[PDB]
């Protein structure tokens, strides 16, 4: 007996980590759901994934590593990278830590050296390549967040699957704000009072959710 092949889901509120068979590590953020084998065909080195994770991946220049998402593959011979791409969220990004990453999708192929970043809307289409520190897009590694123009929807999505809350927005109110912040590994409330500072955006609780809104 032995299994072939593995899923992998981590729950809101918490972190995985895996050694896949080659060597490479893999951080799983929460709620991420990851396909892999117990051992890898012989031709490439691949997984399939669904929300957050960061791969630590064993330079092998004869056997190419993929990510397989969704919207897009992420190639690598060897490297470090975080490759957010959450079902649930408007934006899916691609962060290089280390080495040189490709990012093929069917409309765009790229290749990111170490900090840089490629931001996809699947929303209006547009594609940004930019650079951006690797270290502060992997916060949340140290339970740590970060914001650069993100949207209001993506920091929402962001805290209920850090802190496992339903975080809902009051329909009265109108909801387009880019946060801009960083924060170490603070609880709920220190983040959203955070919030409120920079934006005006209050909230509250109702049973078991958390009530956001914005009052004149
Ligand atoms: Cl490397």
């Amino acid at each position: 007996s032995d299994h072939l092949l593995t899923e992998i889901s981590v729950n809101h509120g918490e972190h995985k980590q895996v050694t896949l068979p080659d060597g490479t590590v893999v951080h799983l953020n929460a709620g991420t759901v990851m396909r892999y084998p117990t051992e890898f065909t012989s031709d490439i080195r691949l997984v399939e994934m669904e929300g957050e994770a960061f791969f630590n991946v064993m330079r092998d220049e004869g056997k190419p590593f993929i990510v397989r998402t969704r919207q897009a593959d992420v190639k690598v011979l060897g490297g470090s990278f975080n490759v957010k791409a959450y079902q649930e969220d408007e934006l899916m990004a691609v962060s290089v830590r280390t080495g040189k990453v490709e990012v093929d999708m069917p409309e765009s192929v790229m290749r990111l050296l170490p900090n840089e970043q490629i931001i996809v809307n699947n929303t209006n289409g547009e594609i940004l390549k930019k650079n951006e520190d690797a270290q502060k897009v992997t916060a949340w590694l140290q339970g740590g967040l970060y914001f650069n123009r993100t949207p209001i929807s993506s920091v929402i999505h962001d805290l209920e699957r850090m802190y496992n809350q339903e975080i809902v927005l009051d329909p009265n109110v109108v909801f387009d704000d880019y946060i801009y912040g960083e924060h170490d590994n603070k609880s709920l409330e220190a983040v959203l009072n955070a919030i409120q500072y920079s934006t005006g955006i209050r909230y509250r609780k109702e049973e078991s959710r958390i009530v956001l809104y914005k009052t004149s």
